[PDB]
């Protein structure tokens, strides 16, 4: 009866994420239908409850990881965020792939029943992609094969709580898995298969760089692309659902500055406020900063860097000073033409 | 009492659509196994050595589907394990007799009943030696597993651990002979298709050659039907291990007519499961005849076996599944072939 409205979740996520549409929808739909699977898991001839593992392709600073924690805060079942580099197949020190389940168990108080009703977010999945075999890819291809069966759903003897200086079993049948990585190079892959011009008089000729497009190219991704990247065909299939995130936008960067609950601006304001200066900005000022981030091609992270440099001088002077009450920022300050202006009053 | 092969075959036909060859081989195996286990005493029979069968099918060919549905019909022990985690090279990790230990849980530590169990060690392509000639850093999850597993398939006593490992140093380790435990090893050999084609035509260069094309996906499911022991060794399987599995079954690829059936024919067919979920809130979900057929074409253009089917259905209804729950006053939502074409959107009746 819970039935948390798809929009409710989407809007809760909209409080922090500012711009993603496909991602918030797919997950919210997934979350909306995941409860139903467990809610109606009784024997009404609906017993297979086939799961569809989600994927999150896209570039950096797209909020791939931000969603998982915010999702965790509105999730009543167990949830954990896992890393891929740490995991390796057995026979190497690494980290055992099944260990990912143990992490979830701890958070749910080793409630096996509850544990089988949790979600996971395996970040940096693009890292384990294989090359193109000569030697065992303990961290790449190997990891995929080990995780392969887990995604489909098998039973394992997750370690039991207690150092112990009975190897309880746990089934993966109804444990949804979501893998989101910052795949680098996939844009080129899709561009090549779609159109790869070749020298010739009667052969189509196209530029190596396809209209200098990065965003919106992920929407054309297909299973073959992932296989070229290095993902094992079997693994590509294990995750039926695929999603994509645009790179960025000028409007989206101006909104992220203030709109999000825990925006970067608030942190600086809070800090400056405790220093005794009223941190302030301007509308055009905020827009100017966004332009800089787009040139850095670093994503949302870029924003932070720009702010610090402009405010480095002020963050070094203001503390010693005990007069300034308000510090405003103008487009001229972002441009650098002027120096950070202050109001020596109080 | 032993059910006739045909019976088992038809039971599994209810879910599997097109694995006639595989369904027949397994049927004989279960049928002859029961007989052996039911006539295992001293009546003109000395050892009646078990015949271990192998399975090789493309992705999403139902290899996994068969074993669970098979398990539900079996009256003897049955366990599903994986070779990927097993890394027996006498260095670290699980051992090979722990796979039968899972079987003992089904048997409740019944030593005799364990000898009547069945095995499903799949994913035998993950242990295939990279080159078959170890040169540096002797494999841990490769050659080792093959060598270690060799003994069990041939048969040998097994020191399976008991329920716990703290009461006593030994806790009366159960002793279960393996010779009488039929092994059914089914793995998806990704790459065998090219290996077999190397033996079909040894494409050289010249007028009098047998030059082969660089793609063989059209005949990927047919490649398995031409498999031979020599091809398995090239892929990296120890020749000894190949011999321990005399029979080599094969699974074919899929068809546009077999995908349409799987969409609705099975008990928990994808379409049924989609409608089932859609029906919990109370909105009826229906699809036209041509609507379902459209999904089959897309499935064959993804080379993602039956799994691709599910994926396609997700994309077809994403925006509506987001709206439908909150969008009350929707008697039913019919689907058409246009919806799969991408021209029209889900037909929302939006009426009492
Ligand atoms: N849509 C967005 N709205 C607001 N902030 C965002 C958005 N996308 C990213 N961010 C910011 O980016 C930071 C998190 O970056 P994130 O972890 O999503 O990168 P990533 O895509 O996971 O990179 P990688 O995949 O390499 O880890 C947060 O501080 C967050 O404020
Ligand atoms: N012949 C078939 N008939 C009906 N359903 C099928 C068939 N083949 C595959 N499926 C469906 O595909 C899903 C997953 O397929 P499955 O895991 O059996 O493929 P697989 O052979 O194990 O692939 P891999 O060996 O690479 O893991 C199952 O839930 C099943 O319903
Ligand atoms: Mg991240
Ligand atoms: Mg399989």
């Amino acid at each position: 009866h819970k039935l948390p409205a798809p929009k409710e979740i989407r809007t809760i996520l909209d409080q922090y994420v500012i711009g993603q549409e496909r991602a918030k929808k797919v997950l919210a739909v997934a979350v909306y239908n995941h409860y139903k699977r467990l809610n109606q898991r009784d024997k009404k001839d609906d017993i297979e409850l086939g799961k569809s593992n989600i994927l999150m392709i896209g570039p950096t600073g797209s909020g791939k990881t931000l969603l998982a924690e915010t999702l965790a805060r509105l999730l009543n079942v167990p949830f954990t965020i896992a890393d891929a580099t740490t995991l390796t197949e057995a026979g190497y020190v690494g980290e055992d792939v099944e260990n990912i389940i143990q992490k979830l168990l701890q958070k749910c108080d080793y409630d096996v029943e509850k544990a089988q009703m949790g979600i996971v977010y395996i970040d940096e999945i693009d890292k384990i992609s294989r090359k193109s075999s000569i030697t065992r890819d303990v961290s790449g291809e190997g990891v995929q094969q080990a995780l392969l069966k887990l995604i489909e759903g098998t039973v394992a003897s997750v370690p039991p709580q207690g150092g112990r200086k009975e190897f309880l079993q746990v089934d993966t049948r109804n444990i949804l898995f979501i893998c989101g990585g910052a795949f680098a190079g996939l844009e080129r892959v899709i561009q090549n298969r779609s159109a790869r011009g070749g020298i010739g008089f009667n052969a189509e000729v196209r530029s190596q760089e396809m209209g200098k497009k990065v965003g919106e190219a992920f929407k054309e991704v297909e299973p073959e692309d992932l296989v070229k990247f290095g993902l094992i065909p079997e693994f590509v299939g294990r995750l039926p659902v695929i999603a994509t995130l645009d790179e960025l936008d000028e409007a989206a960067l101006m909104q992220i500055l203030t709109e999000p609950k825990n925006a970067l601006t608030k942190q600086y304001a809070k800090l400056f406020e405790m220093e005794g200066v009223d941190l302030e900005f301007r509308p055009d000022a905020l827009k100017a900063v966004a332009r800089k981030a787009l040139e850095r091609k670093t994503g949302a992270r870029g924003l932070r860097s720009i702010l610090e440099g402009i405010l480095l001088d002020t963050m070094y002077e203001i503390p010693s000073q005990q007069d300034v009450s308000k510090v405003v920022i103008d487009e001229s300050v972002i441009d650098g033409s002027s120096q950070p202006l202050m109001i020596y009053e109080n």
